[PDB]
């Protein structure tokens, strides 16, 4: 089960099984243990009031591959069926499942996100048979219990070459804030003439289901697939006409168009790549790693990612910090149309950012902690973040400079770029206070360790209000325009205080307390405030030890790791790097929870993290100040053999690291 | 009934009479065979779901102007009238009836939408006795059933001077999604204090009515008018007040204010005239043409005719290329600024565009077949050209160029043309495949010809792309943009074949079968893509007979007109001139319907190209592709002795063509 | 009671009481006669259709300071208090009651619009007993029977620090067009362990209470402080949520912070000041004035206000050329960035401007005479002005130009004067129409003086039309673009005639009509289209005697007292200048009504025309016509030594008269 492209599970144990995901940055598939099911489905962009926090959230979805299959009258369940096993093609996003049932046939099912379809899914089914047999196949369209109000349909779209039957149910979220369609449609080789007759029941109130039966002979391959679409009012104005006019293009396609140009998409992604000699499992972890980035992102768009992608409706689907800090650097540097998506959720929520800002009492643009469909305020009210976690406005402004040094898109850096920068260094100029020392001072946060709630001069908060002031006075000089001086006069006096060991102090308040997570440390790595080794080393001896075991997210250890290695202390940063992702890793397929020990993957912010401490870390490469990337001094794993990573920066080079 | 500005109808007959319509390019009221009743009442930009398509659709709305007259107490009827005329005069769109009644009274009445103001209404009548008699005249507001939750309100509004009474309905569409206010009042010349009353019933739940008496005595002339005002919440946030404050405006401009207005606005589009000397059938017909195009556009907005205009819910009302290929050419060379709102109608639907092409996998701005409130697909999900036919994104663009050639307007190119353009060819240039010879394909369309569906490398669609991409190309090069070089590569080997006999082939498949519709012959006209005479010649001779003569639209015989005008063939031009036409004419007043020997008038799209062939055909007029108008030679029918075309270009030329 | 900074108010007369208000620009608290209660709340930018006009209101909102205070279980009256006492403080807009519970404690509360956030709200209360006693304090959000479909809630949000009770309301406006949310809080000085436990009932359907209970000992202060956070949909997304999020955030604050950045902002604001010596009660009225109109606008926003600004309900919170004309030109002067607030009104409702003239029949941006949300009309469709009092547009226009003048800030000028400098110039360029001898009409207005209803040629009107139109060219000219050379060929023969005794006519019907406010006299001033010296007296001694003692707005004898301040009459100037507002005081606090003995406050409309008198007039300021800020000739009022003003112009100018 150490394959570099596929992740494997035989005999799932529903004791024990968190499943995998397919997704293609809009819609996300969880696996389900239950062979032919789906645990969970999750639509991008789609959020209602519902469950956790009492703010908006992600809504669970049809489970729209549901299929049900008889043989000879005799329903395939896990207690009757034998060589079962699942497989992940991280490759292409396909998951497999296999099995035989009895002395009668084998099951060979896989599924797919398609890449180019953002509303579109698609199920692929063979029946390779030992002795004659019928099956029976039913498709359920269950309506979830977060929705309500549905409706469920079928149709026959035909003309003399065609029988397209259609199951589509419409419904709503919880608050009535968005309707959701999804249309359903069987693909048979045989034609028209010859394809099974498709019945249609609506025997409840919450599932309709169509179904067909087919003689198999023995020694026959039987293959057949299920098409779905799936989309809302956020994404279209119609979607109940949209979701059927997409089943029936797609079926149109045929199985063979589709899975082509999805692969020729995946295959675009995977141009950019981290291969390792010389361990197996890494390998096959970082390749999990990227693999999930890819599937929970999408080029062209203004979606970005919550910290669980679409693996679930983890942290409510909201957009954080984690986003602009922790995935969005390895996507810039591998893929930066990946990354200009992920700004450009911000780009387009500036105005609510605005509001934020002024009914905070501040000037310019505030990001909110939490963000989701509108660009306002989304944290919990129960959360002290919502109010007071301020650092993410320096955030966005940090990722917003970056994408430009990266690309040098000076077009883009007027258009939307500088709208970010001016507006985010107007609210921190707004959000200081002097002093009688001529120094400035960010009161009252809560601190990137979140534990620290309501302090002053957070070290983290204050490092990027210096960064998003610099880099708006740098950008204003790159497009010619005269930027407020007070932005640079305050950056310089920002307070970054040392405690007389000497080690950064967290914030006003903090002696030794334990932390939740890198706060101090983040000077060092990501803002390069701190470059003084022996300075990133005592701030790295202090503070290392005071993040607890239990209940801290995965935001840490990967930051560690980098930092270790730009020192070029091999065993101390592969220590961090297995630290920060090993101990939170659950089976079967080795997806990551946020915390050690913990059941609530997938934690995409935390592989974003482990994969800069792999590309910014062991392979030494870093955003120059200066535009495009460089390469610093840097340390592999005593195991690693070789480390290759491709597809780097706008001229795509690949950078080889050897002992 | 061939006076070259009115059209006539003696003695309506209710068994075979299809209405004409008067309009402003927001309403249009369509005429019944009935005195003092209209057939039907259309508002443009009102989509909801109704009947055909299960999609968006014009909405049957409040036939405002139905009106009941009584003689002592005896209601007119068809059935007790004489010597009963209808006339349509296109100076200046009103529609005027005029009856006796037994041996009291003379009624005329004429109706108007005002042109200058696009929610008002009025009609005058007037009643010349020639005895004693008492009239009692009744208003019936009667809410359609296409509309829901009605409210039927009358109030007085006054001042010491004035007793406006005010019939009022507010309702809504079926779904909810609009709100329409219509408000009625009552115009006399006698002033406040000897006007008569004003009685309300509200006797049923779907209608109500506002009446008076009045004792006129032998051989005097009695004249009152209605005005009316509809609007909905698509035009405005508050329709109920704002249609009651637009009556009383227009009540206190009073009716002479309002029909000085109205007439200025008409003289003004007349300004633009097509005059033939030796054919008063064509004269007149051809003045019906650039009435109902005049009546069913309107200059400083962003609507767009569907192919019936304001004659009815034909095609829901939706626009197609129906506006760009084939109304907005004749528009464009007459009255550029009526063509700015047909395209500004594309712009402000751009952000739709992009959506669409996202949602099928392709970069850029994808039109949809079918448009109406939102800009997204709306073409119904039982017929492929939804998904399929895909010239549409071609055709916007090629309006877009033209508009800027005809214009010269590079401040209009930078901020709507450019974006159009630009788009447009990133779709084509992801919609193409390369092949192994270095040629572009388009694969998997319904052709321009849609009895041809899914069928690859259509000569119309193919020929659409490759302007897309030249027009975009030459557009970035006049505001100095640089644009990818692929448009160009592209556009250069995007396939056109011929089959053995020298015929361009209309698509892969295609051999002999008959077509719907002209499709390669639009090669030649508009694309321009064939300029080789004998080749126009060879495809004319080879696919005008391979349109049958049942169930195919009036897209067609006009660009075999054109063609053979070009050619210098006067015969066969004017033989297709009235085919293209006169086979599609319904009584009284020579509506044009769709197909031949149809009943679904008014198609305004075939007005457009007939409009076409005598303007660009007959007259030789042509958009010069370096800019501005030319002319090219041409031929006029043996019986024309005299052609003028005025108003032509932003320099308002006029054209005199003789033999 | 003639402090210049307090206004003071002994044992309030709830007989003959006019609350005074504080305000933020965003929420106003309108005072009570009894203790510890407000009278009404109104929150800026919150419309729906309610009572008033059959159009959109400002609404009244949540009472949320209302609180119940007893001793050992007895409640105070106004018959167990003694000498009570209410202030209003200008210097920070704290409104203050005082009194003494029987011979056992004095009680006092002062509360505040919070100025730098402007959906808060704070009363601080402290209590002094003189004996051993308890106190019951109870907080009451009674849902007023403005608001429907209320939910009353509670909770507890905690940390180890802190437990802050959140009582909640949320309602909606009587159609459902907005939701509005209230969350209040109580803050203790004693900390967690301490602070008293608060109670919670909801006893009633409309009304929920928090409480609790505290023992003082004798000679002991105790001080709490109440918060309260008043949000609607028209401001976020989710005011639920939002609303606990302030009142959470302000909680943490705490009281001190809040004061301090409260102090802040209305120090700044009164950095614009006037001063006069030798006048007290005129020194106080004029602060007042001030006062008012800061507490009614809001810097960095996009709010304008309504005649009454956020003293209640008047005019239904809807903006008019009081703002453009009568409130703007005093901000403009004193604090531009509160202006350029009043013209982004304006700017961002352009397009429903645009709207507003298509659908009366004309080009260009028509602006309402009645604007509210959207940029719509909103006069209620009983008053004639809705229709055809069009001098709103030139009103508009004339503020846009002067904000330029002003400011100098041609940035400006491009992105938002001239976009609405054009649009308002092509409206006149279409709405005059030309006569037989080359001049050009406006027919059919409402006049300034409104009594004239649909009268030609108004000489207001057709003032503000030249102007709008000389405007619009010079703005060209600044930003090098062409402009229609027929604005300045029409603004030149635009008709202001003349009666024979040479007095410029009011309209063409015009003889020796009473009127209901100056128009003729605003050619003088602000249009300054007539400067002859002699015409401006004979103008002033025509019509001054033409306005009625009663029901006359206060829009006319401020302009009276500027125009003989301007003449050098200081005598007449004066008579003029007490006539504008003191026959129109309100007791206790000397509130300005509308009209003379009118009974609704606050016309804030009256204040800012008085404030023009005292600026522009007695301090002879005016806008210079190429640029800033000029002064000419004026005089003082006999018994005042001296006048000084600050803060006016760019550059901060002071200006100081003697005699
Ligand atoms: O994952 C989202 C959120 N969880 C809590 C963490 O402390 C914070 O750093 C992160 O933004
Ligand atoms: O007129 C609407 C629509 N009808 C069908 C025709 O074939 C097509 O060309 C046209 O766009
Ligand atoms: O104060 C609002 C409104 N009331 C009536 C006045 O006549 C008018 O001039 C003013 O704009």
């Amino acid at each position: 089960h150490q394959d570099p492209w596929k992740l494997s599970a035989d005999k799932p144990d529903s004791n024990n099984y968190y499943g995998e995901t397919v997704a293609n940055g809009m819609i996300g598939i969880i696996s389900s243990p239950e062979p032919l099911k789906v645990k969970e489905v999750v639509l991008a962009g789609t959020y209602d009031i519902y469950k956790r926090g009492r703010v908006s959230s992600f809504i669970p979805n049809y489970n729209l591959l549901n299929m049900k299959l008889a043989f000879n009258g005799e329903s395939v369940q896990t207690y009757n069926i034998n060589n079962y096993k699942q497989e992940l093609d991280m490759r292409n996003g396909a998951f497999t499942g296999s099995f035989q049932f009895k002395d009668l046939a084998t099951v060979t099912y896989s599924y797919y996100a398609l890449r180019h379809l953002p509303h579109c899914i698609m199920m692929v089914v063979n029946i390779n048979t030992q002795k004659d047999t019928e099956i029976n196949v039913e498709n359920l369209l269950e309506t979830p219990s977060s929705l309500n109000n549905q409706q469920n349909y079928f149709q026959n779209i035909t003309n003399t070459h065609v029988n397209i039957p259609l199951l589509t149910s419409v419904a709503f979220t919880p608050t009535g804030r968005s309707k959701i369609a999804v249309s359903n449609t069987f693909l048979f080789d045989e034609g028209k003439k010859l394809q099974p007759e498709i019945l249609h029941r609506m025997n409840d109130a919450d599932m309709h289901a169509m179904s067909f039966d087919k003689k198999i002979k023995a020694g026959k391959t039987y293959s057949f697939a299920l098409i779905g679409s799936l989309i809302s009012s956020d994404h279209i104005n119609d979607p109940y006409n949209e979701a059927e006019r997409l089943t029936i293009y797609a079926a149109l396609e045929g199985k063979s168009r589709l899975l082509n140009r999805h692969m020729q998409e995946w295959n675009s992604l995977w141009q950019s790549d981290i291969q390792v000699e010389g361990d197996p499992q890494a390998q096959q972890d970082i390749r999990s790693m990227l693999y999930h980035l890819y599937s929970f992102t999408r080029k062209s768009t203004s979606l970005s990612p919550s910290p669980m992608g679409l693996s679930g409706l983890g942290y409510n689907g909201h957009v954080f910090w984690d986003t602009e800090i922790w995935m969005f650097p390895p996507m810039l540097l591998l893929h930066p149309e990946i990354a200009k998506s992920m700004i450009e959720y911000r780009y387009q929520r500036l105005d609510a950012a605005r509001k934020k800002a002024a009914i905070y009492g501040y000037d310019g643009a505030m990001f909110p902690w939490e963000s989701a469909d509108s660009g306002a305020e989304e944290t919990p009210v129960n959360a002290l973040t919502g109010a007071f976690e301020h650092h993410v406005t320096g955030d966005v402004a940090i990722a917003a400079w970056q994408y430009y040094l990266v690309t040098g898109d000076k077009e883009w850096l007027k258009e939307k770029g500088w709208p970010i920068l001016k507006a985010t260094a107007e609210f921190w100029a707004s959000r200081v206070e002097k002093n009688d020392k001529g120094e400035y001072e960010i009161k009252n946060v809560v601190a990137a360790d979140e534990w620290a709630e309501n302090i002053d001069n957070n070290a983290y908060t204050n490092g990027t209000a210096i960064r998003n002031l610099q880099y708006a006075s740098k950008c204003a000089t790159v497009l010619g325009v005269i930027a407020p001086k007070e932005w640079t006069l305050i950056a310089d006096k920002i307070l970054i205080s040392k405690m007389s060991n000497g080690v950064t102090r967290e914030h006003d308040s903090y002696t030794d307390q334990n932390i939740k997570q890198a706060d101090a440390n983040l000077l060092a790595y990501p803002l390069k405030l701190i470059t003084d080794k022996e300075q990133i080393e005592r701030d790295l001896k202090y503070y290392q030890t005071k993040i607890p075991q239990s209940d801290t997210p995965a935001m840490t250890q990967a930051i560690f790791s980098l930092l270790y290695s730009r020192l070029e202390d091999s065993d101390q940063a592969y220590h961090w790097f297995k630290d920060a992702y090993q101990p939170n890793l659950n089976p079967p397929f080795r997806v990551i929870s946020e915390c050690k020990g913990g059941t609530n993957p997938y934690f995409s912010t935390g592989a974003g993290g482990v994969l800069q401490a792999v590309i910014m870390g062991f392979g030494g490469l870093d955003i120059d100040a200066a535009g495009g990337i460089k390469q610093v001094k840097s340390v592999l794993p005593k195991n690693w053999k070789k480390l290759t990573i491709t597809g780097i920066g706008i001229e795509k080079k690949t950078f080889v690291l050897t002992h």
